[PDB]
């Protein structure tokens, strides 16, 4: 019923926090992320990964200037 | 999305990041989240929501704080 499954979650996490380096309190992001990439962090990353262009792009096009 | 596809889901990520006061940094993973509750905030909350206690709970068992 409840073995590593969810500690190897927070684990991904923390690698996925790690990936992206992100601070201590973004766990609850890293760990939904995972929770629609079934949890792969190779799959969960190529989300971020457009997110961060994607955000980035919409800054790069807009430039707020 | 060229119509409104793509800019509702960064107001409903904006619209996130103000729903639980992220930085502005946490546009892209507010953004992924949204990917996966179809963009509803509604649906996407629920998961940082239990995200948040599931982390911070898992930061009581263990007690981190």
């Amino acid at each position: 019923g409840s073995p590593l499954g969810q500690d190897v979650f927070l684990d991904y996490c923390q690698k996925l926090l790690e990936k992206f380096r992100y601070p201590w309190e973004l766990m609850p992001l890293m760990y939904v992320i995972l929770k629609d990439a079934d949890a792969n962090i190779e799959e969960a990353s190529r989300r971020i990964e457009e997110g961060q262009y994607v955000v980035n792009e919409y800054s790069r096009q807009h430039n707020l200037n």
